[PDB]
Parts: structure tokens; sequence; C-alpha cells
């Protein structure tokens, strides 16, 4: 049960401090030693990775069940997965936290960006169709991706920060962000 | 002399942590007591909104010095300032980070953005052109600021990192955030 435990306490660490986090902190709000953080993970960039992979599962997990099939317009459709990102970082401030700052650490390996595209395959078959070509790009694929974070986790903050307006500045948040990454 | 040291602190301080970075560690970075502190600026609030505006005089100071004056196409002047805001920032990592906290603070005075609008009067005329109406208003503004850095501080997060496509990324940016802000 420690595995968990260590997964869940780098949430919350990475969320406060980014990739920079300490293991000796991780280890310790989990309640084991550091030695043995090391031996459920031989490297930092281990846990880093395994950790990217739990909670883009989770993420995914989530937005599985929120998909509506009866949507059929395809702008339509991205708007509701959109929403379902962002609930979910509303849900779990931590997580998205955490998630946002792997996601862009290039600490992730090609077999674990290989695993994570294949997890929801038609979701990433939608994105992928009204993508702008540079974006879907080896050279900046990684940078779309910052692009549309930090997007997404702005309007997050503003969503929290004032609940009066929140589906205001989701749905701002969306065609800012569909503009910024979408093609003509 | 600690007036000022008592703003680059200031700066540090909330670079690191973010506008509840301790009034107290902002002191002994300057060699004084709290109590000095409070004498120079009346609350924790009053010095916020007072480096704000300081920070937000070097970065202007830095981004007028560079205003071609003869532009007329108004993309391609937000495109200088643009760059200018990215550079200031690959500059000066610390400052940048702080002037984005405070921005989005919501604890900067109405008065103290008032004062922002008067230091850069080339901006404040151009965003009153190009910028959706709807970011302009008085409930949206502060979102619409909150993209734009979002959006840059995750360019410049790219450039520093790789510095040998920092001008595509850079390029790739303005493009996402003028797509995301802007009239069509
Ligand atoms: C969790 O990480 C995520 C999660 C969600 C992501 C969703 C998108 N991107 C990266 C992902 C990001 O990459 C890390 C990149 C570009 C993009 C363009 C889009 C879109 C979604 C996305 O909808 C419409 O156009
Ligand atoms: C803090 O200082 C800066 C630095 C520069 C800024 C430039 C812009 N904004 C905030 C400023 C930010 O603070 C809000 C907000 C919105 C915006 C829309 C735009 C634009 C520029 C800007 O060009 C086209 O559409």
């Amino acid at each position: 049960d420690k595995k968990q435990a260590l997964l869940e306490a780098a949430t919350q660490a990475i969320a406060q401090s980014g990739i920079a986090a300490s293991t000796a902190v991780i280890a310790r709000n989990a309640g084991v030693a550091e030695g043995t953080l090391f031996r459920y993970f031989a490297t930092k960039d281990e846990l880093i990775n395994t950790l990217y992979l739990h909670l883009k599962q989770d993420l995914c997990q989530s937005m599985i069940m929120e998909l509506d099939r009866s949507i059929t317009d395809a702008k339509m459709m991205t708007r509701f997965i959109w929403n379902s990102y962002i609930s979910w970082g509303l849900n779990h401030p931590a997580r998205h936290r955490a998630i946002r700052q792997l996601a862009v650490s290039e600490k992730l390996t090609k077999e674990t960006e290989q695993r994570a595209d294949d997890m929801f395959p038609e979701l990433r078959d939608l994105c992928h169709r009204s993508v702008l070509m540079v974006f879907m790009s080896d050279e900046y694929r990684a940078f779309g991706d910052g692009l549309f974070l930090a997007l997404a986790e702005t309007t997050m903050d503003f969503a929290a920060r004032d609940p009066a307006r929140a589906g205001e500045y989701i749905a701002l948040g969306f065609e800012a962000m569909w503009r910024a990454l979408t093609r003509e």
C-alpha cells in the first residue's frame, strides 16, 4: 500500500514545487523512508514517469465517463471534453498541477508518451483532427500541450476564485483555446 | 538602500512563493526588523501594489526603448510588444514571476491599475482596438490578462529550455495569443 501513498504524496509535492520537489519530502509525507521510496522507484525519473501515467489514466477515465456519444458536431464535442478536463481540475487541484508540471518536464520517456496517447484512442484522434499542424509536429507538439494546459489552468483558477462566473470563464476559456490551437 | 532593498527581496520572495510571501522573510532579507517594513509600507497590500508599479515600470521601460514608432499594422505592433515582454521575461525570471502573481492577485487597487495604463499609453490604446470587447469588460478584463500571461510565461519556459528554437516558440506563442484574444 506504500506505492500508492508515494504516488499521492508525490502528487501533492510536485503540485506545490514542480519536478524540483524533493524525494525526501515526498517519502516522509507518505509516511515512509526515502530509502523505501527508492526501492519502489529506482530513480526519481522513474517516479516521475509512473506518476504521470497514473494521473493521466485518472483524468482519461474521468473524461471517458462523461463522454456523450450523442454529441456529433466536432467543435461541440471538443467543448464537452474541455469542460470535463476543467471540472476534473476543479475537483482535483493538486492532480492537475502535478500533471501540468509532469507533462512538460522533459523527463517523460518515449514509451511513456506512447503509452499515454494510446489510453483514449478515439479522444486522441478527435483532438488530432482539429489541431494546427505545427502543434502535431515532433518539434512543437510539446509546446501545443503547454499552450493548452496554460489556458486550462488559468480558466481553472479564475473559475475557482469567482465561482459565480465559473461557467462564463470556462466557456470564454474554451473559445480562446479553440481559436489558438485549431485549424481554419 | 533599505527602501529599494525591501523591494528586491519582495520580488524574490513573491517569485519563490506568491502574494502570500511572508512579510517576515522579506524583512530579514533587507537586514531590518519587520516593523521597519511596515514603516515603509502601511500594510502587506500597499507593498503588493507598490512593487507592482515598480516591476511594471521596469518592464514597460524596457518595452518603450524597443518601440520603433512609425508602425501601422496593429498586429505587427503587438508582435513587438509581445517580443519585448518575452525578452524582459527571459532576462529577468524572478521579476516576471512576481509581476505575474501580482497581476492576477486581485489585491491591486483600481487606482494601481489606472497608474499602469498611464505607464504605457501605447498599449492601452492598442488593446482598445484589437482585443475582443469581452476581455475589455470589467468582469472579464483580469481573465483576459490572466490568459495572455499564461501564454507568455509558457512561451518563456519553452524558449529558456530550448534556445535553439526560442524564435519559433515566441512566434507560435504570439500567433496563438493573437487568435485567442483579438477580433477576427
Ligand atoms: C494532460 O495533458 C493534456 C491534456 C489535454 C490535452 C488536450 C490538448 N493538447 C494537449 C493535452 C495536454 O497535454 C499534456 C494539446 C493540444 C490540444 C488541442 C486541442 C484540444 C486539446 C488539446 O482540444 C481542441 O484542440
Ligand atoms: C502585466 O503586464 C502585461 C504585459 C502585457 C500585457 C499585454 C496584454 N495584456 C496584459 C498585459 C500584461 O498584464 C496584464 C492583456 C491582454 C492583452 C490582449 C492582447 C494583447 C496584449 C495583452 O495584444 C493583443 O491582444
